[PDB]
């Protein structure tokens, strides 16, 4: 009786700071935060190993850094439908992004940049179509897509204050907003879950500074759950 | 209400062998041959690559072809659970190995021989606690069978099996292979991260002798086994 939203958006588009703005106005709103940003304790030690290996060597890490990632974010999701909102009038959960950007941008994108050979793509991909086809649990509600351009993107990934991650390309991002506006907003690619076709999706330029104004969005995002 | 039993022992120490004679005295008796037996569908592609990658490699390719070869035998495991032995009257689901034999034998192995690094061997700890448990519990053993042979007759036997990408595989890891079979299921020091297992009946059987055509009093010790079930 929870309503399931994932927050997409490119690498720092804003999420963790509108899904954060946006627990703070209701009773009723839960967040679901990235645990690997939470890496960014048993799980902490070891995604805090994969993410340094991850970086310090991507195409032997790639494969073990996605399943970790995906469980993690699985078994985070549903600690939260537990957890939270067995009273509450209107109950809604935003999920830091979902199991849907785990495979279909980051992965993909992995796979692509030849990060993952053919076998440990279906390999992870067999993994990832069986385990969530158990579950309607997780299923998502409704999307919220975070638009930033990678100009916008860079331009905000410096301040945050984060040894590891300072040095990332622009052409990253490029590959990233593709696979995001291809997925969310050109509404193109192809995905084996059927209802990602047709799953109510919200698209919201997230390119002014949205921290000391944000009302008009919280409108649209108010204005969108009413429809559900 | 379908009894499961999980058949254990050492690569060629004959656990299809007795499983395939298993299977045909019974009506009310079936069987769910391990994942990697069949490697030597996509899965099929996924794995004869993923174990062909892992002898060249193993330190390497041993976290994904163990992650690979659990979430095949979980899933086959489930399959015949929900599916197979219809309408049997005293039903047995014999499992070629378990979801034990992956992680306390095979992935235990390949971490203490460094094929497998720390962080390689805690999260597939983490994974293998969590796939079972949303997804594995109704494969809950009701009893093990043991296969308990010395470590020299499983590499005649590999000459036997004739699989020659394992043609000479070594001596020295059918004996290491032997050592934590005899810890777990001979003695009880290898404690688990589960439950139900201490108290759980295992029968062992010594199966040096051979027996392909006289496996009779062996089939009389498993009919002895299932009713103390
Ligand atoms: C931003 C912190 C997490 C990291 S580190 C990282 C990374 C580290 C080293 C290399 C790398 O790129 C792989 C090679 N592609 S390349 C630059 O065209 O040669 C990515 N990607 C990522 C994003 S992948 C990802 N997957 C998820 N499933 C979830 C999530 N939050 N992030
Ligand atoms: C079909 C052959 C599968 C292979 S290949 C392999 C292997 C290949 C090359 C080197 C290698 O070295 C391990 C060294 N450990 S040692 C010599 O005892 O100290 C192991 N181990 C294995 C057994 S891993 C395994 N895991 C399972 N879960 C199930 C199963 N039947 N087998
Ligand atoms: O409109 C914004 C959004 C974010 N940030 C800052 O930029 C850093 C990273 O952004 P954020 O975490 O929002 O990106 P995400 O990864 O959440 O998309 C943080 O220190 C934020 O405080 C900002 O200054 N203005
Ligand atoms: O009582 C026996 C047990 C085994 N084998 C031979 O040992 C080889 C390997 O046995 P199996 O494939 O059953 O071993 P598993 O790995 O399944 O234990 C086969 O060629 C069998 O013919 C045999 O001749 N008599």
């Amino acid at each position: 009786r929870i309503k399931k939203i994932s927050i997409e958006g490119n690498i720092a588009a804003g999420k963790s700071t509108f899904v954060n703005i946006l627990k703070q106005l209701s009773e009723d709103w839960e967040v679901v935060p990235e645990p690997v940003a939470r890496w960014s304790t048993m799980e902490q030690k070891n995604g805090g190993n994969v993410l340094q290996m991850m970086y310090e060597k991507p195409e032997r890490w790639s494969f073990t850094f996605q399943t970790y990632a995906c469980l993690s974010r699985i078994r985070a999701q549903l600690a939260s439908l537990n957890g939270k909102l067995k009273d509450a009038e209107k109950p809604v959960l935003f999920f830091e992004r979902s199991v849907y950007s785990d495979r279909y941008i980051f992965a993909s994108n992995l796979y692509e940049s030849e990060s993952m050979n053919e076998t440990e793509w279906t390999i992870y991909q067999d993994w990832h179509d069986w385990m969530n086809n158990q579950f309607q649990s997780l299923e998502l509600d409704g999307i919220i897509y975070l638009q930033a351009t990678p100009e916008t993107c860079l331009h905000r990934i410096y301040l945050r204050g984060r040894n590891e991650e300072q040095g990332i390309p622009l052409e990253y991002l490029e590959k990233l907003h593709y696979k995001h506006e291809s997925w969310l907003l050109h509404r193109t690619l192809k995905t084996n879950f059927d209802y990602l076709q047709e799953v109510p999706i919200l698209t919201l330029d997230v390119n002014e500074d949205f921290k000391d104004k944000y009302e008009s969005l919280v409108e649209k995002v108010k204005e969108f759950l009413s429809t559900l």
